[PDB]
């Protein structure tokens, strides 16, 4: 009789399943081989693969043959294609994977098998609990010998194991568990090793240490463990040797780094004593824009509520033209972004003329105006305190430009907490320029508030509106 012949499917991947259970190790290798070469694209077959075990399977064949050079590697190919998936990484991170690679790790003396095994641990580790289980079975220790055993060596495949141990290091640092577990309250071996990579001479372990501390400081605790522990310096120090004619990649991660030092109330006041605007300023030259991104944020957490820092940095008259210079960046969205609130930062958390001058000067207030209307709602009232500040403060000075930008229309249109834009028109009340206000048909808009809005703040402040829209203009 005539078959119809499906895709590859459970009723041809069934039966090789069954034969991974044969002491017979010609059997065992052509079904592993098999198994691990086939594409779990369907759903039904990623299924069928998850349902029928074979993963933990094949972890179990790899423990009982691992000094079998033909079965050993046939499970780190069929693990290396496994591995691409995400449902297939949860499941290994149930098994003794993390420990049989890292055994067999240790046991290789060739470049090669070495390279076979990072090629499977690699995007394993992309899971969390794999990362996890990776640190407790000792893999760290096994790439920082690596690292120190290759470090100065311009041999081929020293620089290229230095690389891949260095790299694989800071995936690690990803995962939550595993860079906590690495960190050990600031006194861990990887913590104190990189200490010694910032400041060398090896460029893809000053990167690698810059990168280790960024991720190190992924939380307030970590952050102030590290900046009590002097690691700022090491990262200006860093910095300062990669200014002239300096390593991007190096000069990234150590921004980075920075930016992530700098998110805590604790640091900021740290940070800036240390005389680190000082060395980020020295990157405003930088035409990188991950550089120009991870400069900017580091400004930006650094002033947070910082007014003394704020006011410096607003007053910087460079500083600032470089930043209305990288707001019209239209390609670069990020750098866009960051430029604009850091903009708006220096005003709000400064709340001095004197930098609100430097702003206006500069050709700033065109671009508040446009951040104002920013699909991100933070991005919107982050404008408008900042233009209500500069309303408050320097209305005089600003009016030409606020005209030029629209902003009273801007306002109209203008939701939830944006109401704050009342609050901004009636600081603009008192204006020459902006006579309208009263043409702007906003006495319609103002009173017809009320409630809703149904919120009490964005209620109440109507009746406020209302009053002075109605007693003039």
């Amino acid at each position: 009789e005539f078959m119809r012949i499906p895709c590859v499917d459970a009723g041809l991947i069934s039966p090789l399943v069954q034969l991974l259970n044969s002491k017979d190790q010609e059997v065992l290798l052509q079904t592993g081989r098999a198994l691990g070469n086939i594409c779990y694209d369907s759903h039904s077959l990623q299924a069928q693969l998850i349902n029928m075990g074979v993963i933990p399977t094949l972890v179990k064949l790899l423990g009982i043959h691992c000094q079998n050079a033909a079965l050993t590697e046939m499970c780190l190919v069929a693990f290396g294609n496994l591995a691409e998936l995400e449902s297939s990484k949860e499941q290994f991170a149930s098994t003794n994977i993390a420990e049989e690679l890292v055994k067999l790790f240790k046991k290789q003396i060739e470049h090669d098998k070495r390279e076979m095994i990072f090629e499977v641990l690699a995007p394993l580790a992309e899971n969390d609990a794999i990362k996890l289980q990776l640190v407790e079975a000792g893999l760290v220790e096994c790439l920082l010998e690596i690292v120190q055993q290759k470090v100065d060596s311009d041999k081929e495949d020293d620089i290229t194991e230095l690389k891949t141990g260095s790299d694989l290091m800071v995936l690690l640092l990803l995962g939550d568990e595993s860079m906590q577990k690495l960190f050990e309250g600031g006194k861990g071996s990887v913590f104190q090793r990189v200490l010694s990579w910032i400041p060398s001479n090896n460029h893809q372990l000053q990167l690698a240490g810059a990168l280790a501390i960024a991720n190190f400081a992924r939380n307030d605790a970590n952050c102030i463990h590290m900046v009590d522990n002097g690691i700022v310096e090491k990262l200006m120090d860093l910095l300062d040797r990669h200014v002239e004619d300096g390593n991007v990649t190096v000069q990234h991660a150590a921004l980075s780094a920075l930016r992530n030092l700098a998110i805590p109330v604790i640091n900021k006041a740290k940070m800036l004593s240390a005389g680190v605007t000082e060395a980020v300023l020295k990157f405003l030259k930088s035409e990188m824009p991950p550089v120009q991104f991870k400069l900017l944020g580091t400004l930006r957490m650094l002033i947070d509520a910082q007014a003394e820092a704020a006011e410096q940095l607003g007053k910087n008259v460079k500083l600032v033209e470089r930043l209305v210079e990288w707001c019209e960046a239209k390609d670069h969205a990020g750098v866009m972004g960051e430029s604009n609130r850091l903009l708006s930062a220096l005003i709000r958390h400064s709340k001095s003329k004197d930098v609100i001058k430097t702003i206006v000067q500069s050709g700033g207030i065109k671009h508040l105006v446009t951040m104002a209307t920013s699909e991100h709602v933070i991005m919107q009232n982050e404008a408008l305190v900042a233009l209500a500040l500069i309303a408050a403060l320097e209305l005089g000075t600003a009016e030409k430009d606020l005209e030029s930008a629209k902003l009273v229309q801007i306002l109209h249109r203008l939701p939830e907490i944006k109401y704050n834009s009342m609050v901004l028109i009636c600081a603009l009340m008192g204006s020459e320029c902006l006579h309208k206000e009263v043409q702007d048909l906003a006495f319609l808009d103002v009173v017809s508030k009320l409630r809703s809005h149904e919120n009490k703040s964005v209620a109440q402040q109507a009746s406020l509106t209302e009053q002075r829209l109605t007693v003039e203009s």
